[PDB]
């Protein structure tokens, strides 16, 4: 697939190979914050990172990702909206050219300058490979960034971003610990939906923070210094890598806060 976010490859362009682009239960979406109803069926959200062990950050032409080793429950996410176990597999971030745009979810149609996606499978499909065709295969906490003060969590991950700088270029990148990107909140809205890159598989409990991290405006730039392109290609900046909102459609907006 030669997919990306250009004028000529981007979400416009994606139903051609990957029809469910026009699916029932596409991300993301808009959280309209006044049509979200508070559930009280929802548990508690149990992040559990303590044991997550990071072991490199890639950048595969689309975004970084820093990939964990999930070959045992070791950083997991459950309650919530969630039957089950969820293990974390890898995290990655979408953003902007400029501060005001970047994030995919928006909340009452405002754009964040970011936004972090911290993928876990479900471990009654035993691989991430068989759970992304379940409905309820995965699970992505979603977390938006503004730009104001540094993130001290989020600086080891800016400080590798000059070694990955172009598709397939991967760094080792053990011991970072994913709790320093959370915020004191755990409120969430949580919907049914989709992967928001090709291949687009309607398999995502969505599970979106209401409070966001504060980065500075130097972290958000050394993002946006990276590459879309391959070394020795024509240097296309790695911005405004986010898939626009997509119809709600027969779906609900649950809140965990009232
Ligand atoms: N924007 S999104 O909705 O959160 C969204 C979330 C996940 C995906 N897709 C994947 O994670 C597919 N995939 C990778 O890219 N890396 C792998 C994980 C790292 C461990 C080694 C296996 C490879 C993997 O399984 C696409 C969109
Ligand atoms: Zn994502």
């Amino acid at each position: 697939h030669h997919w990306g976010y250009g004028k000529h490859n981007g979400p416009e362009h994606w139903h051609k190979d990957f029809p469910i682009a026009k699916g029932e239960r596409q991300s993301p979406v808009d959280i309209d914050t006044h049509t979200a109803k508070y559930d009280p069926s929802l548990k508690p959200l149990s992040v559990s990172y303590d044991q997550a062990t990071s072991l490199r950050i890639l950048n595969n032409g689309h975004a970084f990702n820093v990939e964990f080793d999930d070959s045992q429950d070791k950083a997991v996410l459950k309650g919530g909206p969630l039957d089950g176990t969820y293990r974390l597999i890898q995290f990655h971030f979408h953003w902007g050219s400029l501060d005001g745009q970047g994030s995919e979810h928006t909340v009452d149609k405002k754009k964040y300058a970011a936004e972090l996606h911290l993928v876990h499978w479900n471990t009654k499909y035993g691989d991430f490979g068989k759970a992304v065709q379940q409905p309820d295969g995965l699970a992505v906490l979603g977390i938006f960034l503004k730009v104001g003060s540094a993130k001290p969590g989020l600086q080891k991950v800016v400080d590798v971003l000059d070694s990955i700088k172009t598709k397939g270029k991967s760094a080792d990148f053990t011991n970072f610990d994913p709790r320093g990107l959370l915020p004191e909140s755990l409120d969430y809205w949580t919907y049914p939906g989709s992967l928001t890159t090709p291949p687009l598989l309607e398999c995502v409990t969505w599970i979106v923070l209401k409070e966001p991290i504060s980065v500075s405006s130097e972290q958000v730039l050394k993002f946006r210094k990276l590459n879309f392109n391959g070394e020795g290609e024509p240097e296309e900046l790695m911005v405004d890598n986010w898939r626009p909102a997509q119809p709600l459609k027969n779906r609900q907006i649950k809140a965990s806060f009232k």
